[PDB]
């Protein structure tokens, strides 16, 4: 089938953390890396920091005034997490994410 293969794999979650070098950051990115590591699954999550102090300007684009904070790209819809509840709106936003259900109500 396709390339032979039978079957396009979803990409990867595509999953970003923006820090100041700050423990913090660290701090709580051992959290989101614990927490997105714990749920595991067939479709594993790829998590990239962003140094805010290296690159503001992307961080004006998505109004990301506040640090640390988080932001899925996809697949899936966009979401900014951030306010050091990155974990409580992470945990809270990673099921909905694998539910990908119809958002719809």
């Amino acid at each position: 089938g396709s390339s032979l293969s039978p079957q396009a794999l979803a990409q990867p979650l595509l999953l970003q953390l923006f820090v100041d070098t700050r423990p913090l950051s660290q701090h709580i990115v051992q959290r989101v890396k614990n927490i997105l590591a714990a749920v595991e699954a067939t479709v594993p999550i790829s998590l990239q920091v962003i140094n805010v102090a290296d690159q503001p300007q992307l961080v004006e684009y998505y109004r990301l005034v506040v640090t640390p904070a988080l932001v899925k790209i996809g697949p899936g819809s966009r979401q900014v997490l951030s306010g050091i509840d990155l974990t409580d709106q992470l945990a809270n936003q990673l099921p909905q994410w694998l539910v990908q259900q119809e958002g719809i109500f």
